[PDB]
């Protein structure tokens, strides 16, 4: 799959895990564990076609107020995802509010950017993230927002059909092209990514 | 057209003016004036359906780096838009960087929210707006003191001309806005574009 122009940095909102699960007659929370392989496959594809940088929207400060069994499933999915990717030649950064009981302690090793393997691509995760916490971070210590190490996003791709930004990195998405996949994130398909890329290269 | 629900606050990016002009065989800068009447049409529909507040994306600091001839034209069209809306039942606020040779003097008067006729709808226009200028204005709860502070949260952003982007529109107020893209260029505005956006917003 050959492309006139590619984005330097792709933002991913991996939504639709709960609907995917109910839709299969599973419990809401059971969908998140099916989100991990989609993420590794997107990572593989990005390495092969040469996407420099990928940011995943993990979970916000508000998402922690969801039922416990959901929160634990989606937290556990983000941890598995970072551990797995660290096994596979990723430069990893986790941005989120570490000053919170809801920051998962297993990811404190990744709050400063860490080369793993040949460091093929920069992968960022928003984990216990909040746009308001991100922006106000600067008064307390705009080059200085929480998410300052995450650069401008060229293309944001959202699964699960909703057409909102959900407070993902307000500063870095000011001029980003947005593509919405209707399918749920666990139903990820290479062509979803390629269709976003076809769309991007035309802009 | 019966609605169970409406957005409180609609945001309009009236894009496509140049491509529409080129497509008619005009110069690029001649599209913007074909953008004025559509705006006054959108407002009349908002007033008649009960939309409370509409914010128009006029132009940004970035947009002024374009050639003299385009800048003059989209500034004139914005000035004419605001003057025309002043004749309606609208509470008008212009927001943007007034410490600039690029802010038109004729819109300074509108930088305080001003009720005309019966003030049936709040219209905000962004004129010499920049997202960086907006966030840094707070110079801690300083997000409540950004330049666009008088412009509340956006429920629905509707962009004409097929592009799915914010072009730096109100990063704070758009954090969770629903987004509807209309492929047709802004001067090809039809009531069906607004109705389709609101049906999408409600059926959500």
């Amino acid at each position: 799959p050959k492309f006139k122009r590619l984005p330097g940095h792709i933002a991913i909102i991996p939504d639709g895990n709960r609907r995917w699960a109910l839709d299969r007659g599973l419990e809401k929370h059971e969908g998140y564990k099916h989100g991990i392989v989609p993420g590794l496959e997107l990572y593989d594809i990005c390495v092969k076609i040469g996407i420099g940088e990928v940011t995943f929207f993990g979970f916000t400060q508000d998402n922690t107020k969801r039922p416990q069994i959901q929160r634990k499933a989606f937290v556990d999915a983000c941890i598995k995802s970072v551990k797995e990717l660290s096994k596979h030649d990723a430069e990893l950064l986790v941005v989120g509010n570490t000053n919170s009981d809801m920051f998962p302690k297993e990811l404190l090793a990744y709050t400063k950017r860490t080369k793993f393997g040949k460091g093929k691509v920069r992968i960022n995760f928003l984990v216990n993230y909040g746009w308001y916490w991100d922006l106000t971070y600067a008064f307390e210590n705009i080059e200085n927002i929480a998410s300052a190490e995450i650069p401008r996003i060229d293309l944001l791709i959202r699964w699960g059909g909703r057409r909102r930004l959900s407070g993902m990195l307000p500063v870095q998405t000011v001029y980003s092209d947005i593509y919405v996949v209707d399918e749920m994130w666990p139903d990820f398909k290479p062509e979803h990514l390629f269709n976003a890329l076809e769309f991007y290269q035309d802009q």
